[PDB]
């Protein structure tokens, strides 16, 4: 139901959806933490495909708020809490951790350092973190992501990575400014935190993708892809 | 093309661009005022349809500030300003208001009255008002619009209208909050700023729009749509 429609509302969100499950795999039985989980829609899919147990955090007060209010009304058992997660102490020692739209939102490679070593501290010695991240390769002057709903306005050389600003196709027009940290340092924050094993996970672009668009429609996203996969694990 | 491609990835925004201009008509030689510009993008596409004069008010200067540098790269001559709409001074006596996402955010009908007013003070005698907002009608209990982008998390009573949060389908998830006022405060409103003639318009759904996507999912849409158009004139 709502899951379904919100994922189909925009093609890039199935695509996003189908890879970072694919990533999650089989989570019957597990302990979840969904570590920027908005308004906790994605922790309640987690949920309802089987999770044990369901903790989401973000920065956002309110949204954290409406969040509760969300579970509340839905009868499902979902725990939330606003933390700053570069910053924040352990909740738990979980078997995931699922981390979309987190490490982007990193204004430093200081603050993306400190939210692997959040990860790790958050993770049993068998656990796995699961993430969705800004592509270090994308480059705005090899096409802009507007055909998949974001503008993106500019690239500013930001320190050792980049910083974006980009405008959302809602209405009214939203800003979303984000953080394209190198491989390398992805990398270096992923060792050091005690990640021992990662890998990077293309999104899962498939023939139903193409199909349902007129042609060169996913040229961009495939020459060019703003998003990216990421699994770690200790 | 940016307008184009940016316009289609989503399908509410293709039948409320569609549904927009087809309220606007010939926009050659016009002078048009953007009261809820955004960073200048629609504004942009009126100016490259032929509008004479392009001028952008939105509420946020970070926004404008990125509309203003959004211009100076593409060479465009549109201007723009920072204001509280319901407090303006104005602008000056131009052909054509769009306001696409002002009124709703309003937060009282005192400030909806005082928009209207404004936008009155900034017409010709012979131009018009055209407007996008909330349509009194929509009931979340009728169907909530995450297929189309909008997951609508409440409504409460407020004042004599209601208030709505709704998650938009973006990446992270982002919040915002809406007014949905009577047809007749709305209507009062128009009356009382001096347009003595004005018009509901129902989205421009398609016979294209309905093909393209799978059966039912424009139910919804039609039974309970959260968005109308409006047309004003003195």
């Amino acid at each position: 139901g709502l899951f379904e429609d919100f994922t189909q509302s925009a093609a890039q969100r199935a695509i996003e959806v189908r890879t970072i499950f694919h990533m999650i795999g089989d989570v019957s039985g597990k302990s979840v933490l969904d570590l920027a989980c908005g308004f906790g829609f994605f922790g309640r899919e987690i949920y309802r495909r089987g999770a044990a147990k369901v903790v989401g955090v973000d920065i956002s007060e309110k949204m954290i708020e409406l969040a509760r209010e969300e579970s509340r009304k839905y009868g499902d058992p979902l725990e939330f809490h606003v933390r700053d997660v570069a910053n924040m102490e352990p909740l738990g020692q979980f078997d995931l951790v699922n981390a979309a739209w987190l490490f982007n939102y990193a204004d430093s490679v200081e603050n993306l350092r400190k939210m692997f070593k959040v990860v790790r501290a958050s993770l049993k010695p068998d656990g796995k973190l699961v993430a969705y991240t800004v592509d270090p390769d994308f480059s705005l002057a090899k096409g802009n992501f507007a055909k998949y709903g974001v503008n993106v306005l500019n690239e500013r050389a930001w320190g050792p990575g980049y910083r974006h600003d980009a405008e959302f196709v809602t209405d009214p027009p939203s800003q979303f400014s984000f953080y394209r940290w190198s491989r390398a340092d992805y990398e270096s924050a992923i060792a050091d935190a005690g990640f021992s094993h990662f890998e990077w996970q293309k999104p899962l672009l498939e023939a139903d993708d193409i199909a349902t668009h007129p042609p060169g429609f996913w040229d961009v996203f495939q020459n060019n892809c703003l998003q990216t996969g990421l699994v770690c694990k200790p």
